[PDB]
Parts: structure tokens; sequence; C-alpha cells
């Protein structure tokens, strides 16, 4: 449906999610993520994602399933989600405000980045098997 992809991990560990509070732009600036970043040409949504977590956090990860639906985020995005593990790091806010490992309890209330929320429902069976 869209020209440019944005990929977002979900990066589970020890039974949690990992989260992260956005620093910008203004209007999304304090509200939570799936880290992750724009598909840039010649790469692969793995590649791009992997980029970017590095990028943000400073982990290696290897890139699994989708997880959830695609999200149209306007009229020129998609945004998609992968599950994520965790081979080598510790997370580490480099680009966000902050860093939260969310349970289950959690997932529902957290403020989200409004087209993350459509994958609470995911992230919640994810973090149950
Ligand atoms: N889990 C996420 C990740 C991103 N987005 C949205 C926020 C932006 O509208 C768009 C692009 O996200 P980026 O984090 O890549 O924003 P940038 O604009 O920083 O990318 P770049 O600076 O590389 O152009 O996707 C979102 O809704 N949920």
């Amino acid at each position: 449906m869209t020209k440019q992809i944005v990929v977002a991990g979900a990066l589970i560990s020890r039974g949690t999610l990992l989260v992260a509070q956005r620093d910008r732009p203004a209007e999304l600036a304090g509200l939570w993520e799936l880290p992750g970043g724009k598909v840039t040409p010649g790469e692969s949504d793995a590649d791009a994602l992997a980029r970017e977590l590095r990028e943000e956090l400073g982990v290696d990860v290897a890139v699994g399933e989708r997880l959830g639906a695609d999200v149209a985020l306007n009229d020129a995005m998609t945004l998609r989600a992968y599950r994520v593990t965790l081979r080598s790091g510790s997370p580490h806010p480099h680009d966000h405000r902050a860093l939260r490992w969310v349970g289950a309890d959690e997932i529902d209330g957290l403020a989200w980045v409004p087209a993350d929320r459509a994958w609470v429902p995911d992230l919640v069976a994810a973090l149950s098997g």
C-alpha cells in the first residue's frame, strides 16, 4: 500500500518486552514505542531493523517473524513490527528519552505512540508464550 516502510522490533527477554520512550518530534516525545526506523534503499527489513537497534540501543539482535498487522502511518509510510531476540549487549538509550522492560500487565496501559497501540494484543500474546 505504500512505498516507504518503517520497521520496529519487539524484543522480548526474560518474559518482558523492551519499550523505548521517544524524545522527538514534539508530537511523539514522551510516548512509548517499539524501537526501529525507516528501511533505506538497498536494505532488507532485517538489515534495517538490526541496524536501527544497533544504532539506537547498542545491541545485536536476530530478526524473527512478523508481529501483528502492518499499520498505515500516513499516505506515505507503513509500520511493521518483527519479533527480535537479543544476541549480544544491554539496551542503552542513545536516542530515546528512556527505556523500560514491561510485562503483560503493563502493555495495555502504557502511553504508546498512537500507531503502536494496535499491537497491544499481539504483544501480550507474545509475552504469554
Ligand atoms: N514504533 C514506531 C516507530 C516509528 N513510528 C513512526 C514515527 C515516525 O512518524 C515514523 C518514522 O520513525 P523514525 O523513528 O524512523 O523517525 P525518524 O523521522 O527519526 O527517521 P529518520 O530520522 O531516520 O528519517 O514512524 C511509530 O509510529 N512507531
